[PDB]
């Protein structure tokens, strides 16, 4: 349900997931810092705590407040309770990541303040809620 | 929006399409006998006449009468207006064609009645209804 | 061994192909046009009437006889009589064709004159020379 | 030259890298576990310590020695110092570990006495042997 790569730190490239959604729950793909800042969390709702279908980004010192939350439109959430194939892109720009889903570009979010690369873990977490179709990771990769 | 590729009469393998959705209309997929019988029609209904995110199979002789519609569900429309890339796989076995998309199998449809392979033609096809963003095919391949 | 695709005439896009290679015998690649022109051969001699690891790109009019032989570096022939699958890529440019194999640009060929696009068929043959692993026709696709 | 991922303790599934060949050289990928042992090495020698296109494989715990090289046929490499991209997967199976390369396997590997899964680290090693053109990596890939 949580797995992760641990990257020689990064500064260009990106990053990928592929998975399988879930009908209810949420997914988060976390990049870390080596203090365990949170450089950027995508965060996938499909049904979680009274949001369905909607797709946050925001950042994060270690122990601090989430910044402004960011809503993007385009991101490929199935209707009708169904579950498909995700696949996601991160790649990190000299002043922003790029979110890609499905070779789709969804967003540009620049670095937010005292939170650029290096990024030196890329985190996949699901989070269940009351879901019949669960999700499935299916694999993690870093991008040279 | 109508695009195409004829084969050597497959009566093994596969046929796939890639291709980024539209909002509003349909796009169907065609697969013919040399007689130009629909051995199978794979369509998907993102807004057409009423429905709404519906998907559609059958058969049907050249110029006789279609068969049975049968509606399965899984198949990944995305919520809200929104636009992805999808994938489509329709495998040719012994009894019946199957259905993946998105790496995910959809359906498993055996042959109509006298309306067997082999496949000599397969054939995209995308029908507007005031899309503000339209379909835009990007593939068609046959596999051995 | 020999296996096509059709298209309604092309004028851009690409041409692609995915093989399991021979260590004897050549495979070759043919994009016709209506008129059943030779627009260019591909042909990858792996063990073939006294030449070893050779790749020849040529055009040559319906009857008409072959124009400059064209033999670059680059293809991805494998050492010591093995065998391995084998991408290639064919791309319809403005004034001329990019052939690229394993993601790799092997030569920009440009149009032969009196023998430009559009491309309407675009076909695989294995011909032999006493292999022991023998050719294996996996795809062909058209790109749009 | 040298890029790892460090992952949860992995026991099934498999890992991928992806580089452009080297045309002198060698290129090693090690799979370590925690206590920094070499589980397996995989090690594609295109010109190094006078021998040409030769793959090794072997295991050592850490700062014992090494074990009885193995040494498979079949690996894609090309001939007369031409370069390629190569896919490599390296698969944790139950009694052992599956080596591919190109969506062909190439050998199994069953695991040496002391020195089973789970693995932690897969690392990337090019070393230089006055080459002309040199290594570069591509991507790094987790599978569950």
């Amino acid at each position: 349900p949580i797995q992760s790569i641990k990257v020689d730190p990064m500064k260009s490239g990106g990053l990928g997931v592929v998975y399988r959604s879930p009908d209810k729950g949420r997914v988060s793909l976390y990049l870390y810092n080596d203090g365990e800042d949170i450089l950027l969390v995508v965060d996938a709702r499909f049904d979680w705590r009274g949001e369905q279908n909607v797709l946050v980004l925001n950042s994060k010192f270690a122990g601090g407040e989430w910044g402004p939350e960011v809503r993007p439109e385009g991101f490929p959430f199935p209707c009708c309770g169904y579950v498909t194939t995700i696949t996601v892109r991160v790649e990190i720009g000299a002043d922003g990541f790029t979110l890609s889903a499905n070779g789709i570009e969804i967003v540009k979010y620049p670095y937010r303040d005292g939170l650029p690369p290096p990024v030196t873990k890329f985190q996949y977490v699901f989070q269940d809620q009351g879901a019949s179709e669960t999700a499935q990771l299916e694999s993690l990769s870093a991008y040279y």
